């Protein structure tokens, strides 16, 4: 089945999921100079003060800190998007070193890590409705270097040794998504896919201009997870990013000048 390494890695996805070569591919590289300002741009509306997290899961590609969806608890609106959107999880991908680790790049620059902020268009009543539309998600993805530490990542790291390996999860109640936030909503926007399989062409893509600060101490402690379950040869879960795709026909806007 499909992974990271170098018999399953992204270079072998479309075998298995012919959209890999497709017309709205994730992620991209953002050439700062080259994305447009569209003032016509809302801001963005982050209400994440009623969310409800549930659990945590190693999903063997990542771990997930999944939200009660239910209702509208924590949602995105405005921004380039039409209606409401519901948070169901989020994820990081991240490196092996310090140098590499996220799935979209700022002038070719790759930063330590990336999060994302996964969300489902409430007009298709669910998640599995609506990774099958082209308007389905929205996913608000923020860089992470490696600086000073981030409180509020604080108790995500503190429960990994938990979920050390693939198909283990943990309760994970009463996080505050807000503390994983940079100041400014600052961000550009383009149409694209998940970036993993399926790569489904699903999601319009909000990435944030401000990344977040996490300390060396915080990833060290991605990189211990295991892609692995328990009683199998371990094996490091890093470096479980996609490389940027070809734009293609798209224009990269910003909400900014
Ligand atoms: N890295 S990402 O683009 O933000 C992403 C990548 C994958 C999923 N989820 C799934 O792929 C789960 C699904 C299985 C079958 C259809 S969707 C997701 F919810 C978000
Ligand atoms: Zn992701």
């Amino acid at each position: 089945h499909w992974g990271y390494g170098k018999h399953n890695g992204p270079e072998h996805w479309h075998k298995d999921f012919p959209i890999a070569k497709g017309e709205r591919q994730s992620p991209v590289d953002i050439d700062t100079h080259t994305a447009k300002y569209d003032p016509s741009l809302k801001p963005l509306s982050v209400s994440y003060d009623q969310a409800t997290s549930l659990r945590i899961l190693n999903n063997g590609h990542a771990f997930n800190v999944e939200f009660d969806d239910s209702q509208d608890k924590a949602v995105l609106k405005g921004g380039p998007l039409d209606g409401t959107y519901r948070l169901i999880q989020f994820h990081f991908h991240w490196g092996s070193l310090d140098g590499q680790g996220s799935e979209h790049t700022v002038d070719k620059k790759k930063y330590a890590a990336e999060l994302h902020l996964v969300h489902w268009n409430t007009k298709y009543g669910d998640f599995g409705k609506a990774v099958q539309q082209p308007d389905g998600l929205a996913v608000l993805g923020i860089f992470l270097k490696v600086g000073s530490a981030k409180p509020g990542l604080q108790k995500v790291v503190d429960v990994l040794d938990s979920i050390k390996t693939k198909g283990k999860s943990a309760d994970f109640t009463n996080f505050d998504p807000r503390g994983l936030l940079p100041e400014s909503l600052d961000y550009w926007t383009y149409p694209g896919s998940l970036t993993t399989p399926p790569l489904l062409e699903c999601v319009t893509w909000i990435v944030l201009k401000e990344p977040i600060s996490v300390s060396s101490e915080q990833v060290l402690k991605f990189r211990k997870l295991n892609f692995n379950g328990e009683g199998e040869p371990e094996e490091l879960m890093v470096d479980n990013w996609r490389p940027a795709q070809p734009l293609k026909n798209r224009q990269i806007k910003a909400s900014f000048k």
